[PDB]
């Protein structure tokens, strides 16, 4: 079920970058740079992501077409208004 696996990875990570979650997720926001980017390694270590894959290359594949998040090099951010969310590390 690799297509379903990719969809579950996408939905879980798009949840972390939803406004509903970001409002309260200080740990995640303290890991952003000033552009909102944080390492995909951090996301890949979260328990719900580990429950789907331990292979970070499948995460990149699952997110390739996301309209919520944007991947640059090995980091990911929320696309919309990215500077609203970072917090002092
Ligand atoms: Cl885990």
């Amino acid at each position: 079920s690799q297509e379903l696996l990719k969809d579950y990875i996408k939905r879980q990570i798009e949840y972390y970058f939803s406004v509903d979650n970001l409002e309260r997720d200080f740990f995640l926001r303290r890991k952003m740079d000033a552009d909102g980017f944080l390492p995909i390694t951090l996301i890949a270590s979260f328990h719900r992501v580990q429950a789907l894959t331990t292979d970070i290359s499948l995460i990149f594949a699952a997110l390739k077409d996301s309209k919520v998040v944007e991947i640059v090099d090995e980091k990911v951010r929320r696309r919309e208004e990215p500077e609203k969310w970072p917090l002092p590390p």
